[PDB]
């Protein structure tokens, strides 16, 4: 089989099919006539993503929630019980809680990575397991292949959103997940100029969601025109998340010593709580660094602000170096205690660690770090 | 307030505001950051108060699709136990959305003739809290009473959502004879050229927002790329000039084919013979670019008809320049059967034609050439 | 035949060719494995709108005329140039070529006499723009070509003003027709493009010399694209900057501020008959000069609000400028009128907005002047 | 000063100035009212990485090449080139501006005693590639622009093989840099692009003369937009490059097909230390000898399966191409061996994918070629 590098560049195409074009062309074009009484542009893409996660088959989206959605609207119905993770993206448990919820679908919340309570909460009515691993809040990691035994004995469908990871640093269909969702607005796009969203999973579950979820349900359709920009972001996957995950390694142990630093959430570091699970699942620590401040909430907002090259923001899998505090950002509305519910600490401060140089992220960091004393 | 081509070229922009460019940048961006620690993007944001202006509503929202559009619409203002009625024919997808999705979520669907409206108001229920259909309807063009219904469901408290695709704001408004919410598939029409999928809903700020927070944010997540925004508010501004073409051109091939041994009807809203002749023109502006009419020879003077076509293009869409036709008995629901598609209300010989912008003489005869050959 | 409209739809395109795709796709990609057909359809479709045999697509306009006057002239040649053209070739042809060895002089193309006096054994080529920027000065096609055969010259007319869709100077014996397709041909003012129209012969030898090794203006997938989806409605466009520029030429003929109008729909226009010979609709040009001279198109200028102050034309947005006061803000009443350059002289692009808004702002813009 | 890849992805833009925009939107429209702001972004950054006062953003490399030259040369002046050129770049000068009066002479621009005596009032460029495309051959950049300054010469140097990531001319005395974008820079083979680099006098000049009238090379903003976002993965994406070229090399180098092997990576490279002196990293180009010659060439380039047969590089995708049975297959053997180039001689432009599977394509190739 040719290297994950290689099939990310060519998998699926052949310049000999398109009039000997090494680029594909871009099939911007809303409809397709016929001699007598699918878009190629998404079908590369889609057989591309598939082929990088270890599945059959693949489908793309509008968006990461579009792929969520659609995905969920198409298994679950009135009576059916689905799983989660103890947290979630901002948006999937807004979607789940508010919308399929209040739909008739029943919900809770279960550690993924207790299988003990995993396998209490399973009923003749679960029909879905949704979660992410890493979790956004602290990187919690979640046994997906002991995840999926629990499921594949309830006849349950497991959906993991692999977004954080990508298929190059994990594949969680290759560890018993039977689907992959991703937010391609992300890493996988890595240049932060699209909206777009992948899902990957076997052929049967696929076309479900294509011709129900997608088709009926969101309408979630994807541009080709961004689908091509999305395979050209592909095609450097593998070397943008290597160094992605060398400058974060970096950075984490930088903080791990610093005196302002109260907390580090970062798989790279031997001290993480679940350091071999991630190294079972994960073939790198990723681009993520969560942490915290001893001086709360406050330090983080003035950490925040002292930032010059990185960038308040609240994205991740950009070139450029994003940072987000919750308490003075997202979550500012949530008060004190009312925030530490959704896990979210006061001075808990998320970095996505971009492609700059080195020396360079250090460097604002440390000079920020000295503004939030 | 400046004619419609004005607004359709100009509205909510004015170069002095971005570098004097002539042509708004386009913000293909995923996300933007903030100068300190306490977002919608400006293309979009353009597009939505345009396609506002020129449905003459208060707010605009931009989806993936047309598809896109109905679902958010629908997905926010449904919810179990909550009843929506239907007009009696409906896009496939919606139709499959309806019976198929929402539907199966505890939502009441009901199906009832919107122009009928004692019909109407005899299906009103406290349950009631959605009216949705097509005027003109893709089976036969069949209109709805837009004014009438909307009076109805102001008096029972229910929220009229119009799919106005066909026609676009040049020549129906909705909106302005009552309706609540207008969604379009700009995949067709607004855009024009054929060359990108996008949805819009134009209605009040109030349900706007709600639509654009709910069903888009959370339950569709059909998000329209800035670059297809773009190019849609190319199309637009032309769209005058376009309807205007499809229109004239749609007029003279029906009343051709109303001249033909081969046609045994015709459904075409700018002919006097067309039932609901007085009420189209008190809802439309123009009759439209599409036509449908009906082969004496059924599915097989169809079939012919089709494969004969040179100029028109066999294919399942419409609002394009190029002249398009269809004929469901042999394509999209070819694999039924003669009962299923009488059902569905659709005859063996119906053929649909989307009008192109073509030269007219180059369309009679491509049409002319292809009656023939039905023989 | 099929008609223009038909042909500036379907022509050198049949979805069986690429999977059914109603809208060509798009062949973003800067080389192929063993032409961009993008280009080439583009390419195909000009040359049938212009009637010629090959057409080339090119980064602007700039790269169509230089390409085309880089191939075909060369140090001691020789080449007769209408008196008025546009700004860039104007400075392209002096400032640039003309230093390399090429003899130039401007020479009246509506005067044929004169063409015939001024013609050399040395006399190449014969470019000109018509109608020409100025005050729409007409040349005669025809007869220029007549001149230009006998003596074996080669006939390169600017198309961009009329378009294929109002005039055709092939048809009239031209040899070469060069466009700024970032006007009308685009009409949305988004891109930046240029096209050349001729013989194969002709076409071929610009394709690989001007432009593959002389100027490297190469077209982009994507604005050829962007420029192919604008001809779609190409007929439609013209119509009605047409119908419009029309009917404000008629407003502004009976307006008091208005000393001379410069409009081909007029019976007035000195060239009237050649005019209605060679294009089928007076086009979306006008040019009148105000009565108060430079302060009033300055006061006029200042006051529109619908049209916008910019150079360039064949938009969708109204555009105006007084050169006076905007391209030629240097110079002095003698250079000025040392180039045609009234000082009240002002050029409207007439768009595709509403008339009745259109005929308000000038009205406003012309009782602000005065 | 931040590092390269940090101003690779930053320089000269602020996401606050923007509406808080992290990409800059892209200005796809051909006119303003009362520069463009995608073009200057492009341009700024290109200066930055180079070293450069300012830059200029063609339509493509040729457009790069040919508005320098255009703009800094007359009829009567001579310029130096080195050795071996690009295929169009050579036309350009000995087909286009040359036969304008401008005179040509090709001098080893690593022979410093050579290029000295070359030296004549009437030198007013010296351009040259380095490495040069044949076998690689370099230039001694600052020992030729030391002379260049003492004569008072224009020093421009095509950079596109290195990029400013590994070589940076102007920081060893060059005037001009021009680059084909399309390559490297690009680096997804999808677009089409030049950038010239230098003074700010200089590129001002090249922009008001060369480009806007002499060429018309003007870059779609679309494109100027995807060149900016290949350029934030020029450093990783060029890593790779040299990092696979250096594993393909010296297995070609133990090969018993293979005669002679040109790779600036090889401790054996001739000019290795020169090399060393001028680019951080050897590259990701290989060219080598073929022994079995033009057959053994054509039997190589039909058996491979992952490289793709084109003529082009700096792209993801590995590309090869043997100049005697393709760019070159018109020209005889002898006239082939005049500019360099061995009947047996194959090039690869080493690309990004995983090396096993490229080694694998090589050794199997390499097979077939006997």
């Amino acid at each position: 089989l040719p290297g994950f590098a290689t099939r990310a560049i060519h998998h699926g195409y052949d310049p000999q099919d398109h009039g000997g074009a090494l680029v594909p062309p871009v099939y911007q074009t809303a409809t397709f006539t016929f001699p007598t009484v699918s878009n190629p542009t998404l079908n590369l893409l889609e057989a591309r993503m598939a082929s990088l996660e270890g599945g059959e088959a693949g489908l793309a989206l509008a968006s990461g929630m579009g792929a969520i959605t659609s995905t969920l609207w198409t298994l679950l119905r009135p009576g059916d019980e689905v799983l989660l993770g103890n947290t979630l993206y901002g948006c999937t448990f807004a979607f789940l809680h508010h919308g399929i919820g209040e739909f008739g679908v029943k919900l809770r919340h279960v550690d993924m990575a207790d299988l003990q309570a995993l396998e209490a909460a399973m009923t003749p009515a679960t029909r879905v397991i949704y979660f992410e691993s890493p979790a956004n809040p602290n990187m919690h990691m979640a046994d997906i292949a002991g995840v999926a035994k629990i499921a594949r004995k309830h006849g349950a469908t497991v959906v993991v959103d692999n977004t954080y990871c990508t298929p190059y640093l994990q594949r969680p269909l290759e560890l018993g997940a039977d689907l992959v969702v991703h937010s391609a607005t992300k890493y996988l796009s890595g240049h932060g100029d699209i909206t777009a969203g992948i899902v990957v999973g076997s052929q049967a579950l696929v076309d479900r969601i294509r011709l129900q979820g997608l088709k009926d349900m969101t309408g979630a359709v994807l541009s080709p025109h961004d689908a091509a920009l999305l395979m050209r972001g592909i095609k450097t996957l593998n070397l943008r998340m290597d160094r992605h995950c060398a400058n974060a390694q970096v950075l984490a142990e930088f903080l791990a010593r610093q005196p302002q630093v109260e907390l580090i959430h970062y798989p790279g570091l031997a001290s993480f709580p679940q350091y071999t699970l991630a190294r079972q699942q994960m073939s790198q620590p990723g681009g993520m660094i969560a942490f915290e401040l001893k001086g709360g909430i406050g330090a983080g907002r003035r950490f925040m602000n002292a930032l010059q090259l990185f960038s308040r923001a609240v994205s991740l899998g950009d070139a450029e170096s994003l940072a987000q505090h919750p308490a003075s950002m997202t979550h500012s509305s949530y008060t004190p205690e009312e925030r530490a519910h959704y896990g979210i600490s006061e001075g808990l401060v998320r970095l996505s660690v971009g492609l700059e140089d080195i020396d360079d992220l250090l460097a604002d960091v440390q000079q920020a770090l000295k503004a939030s004393a």
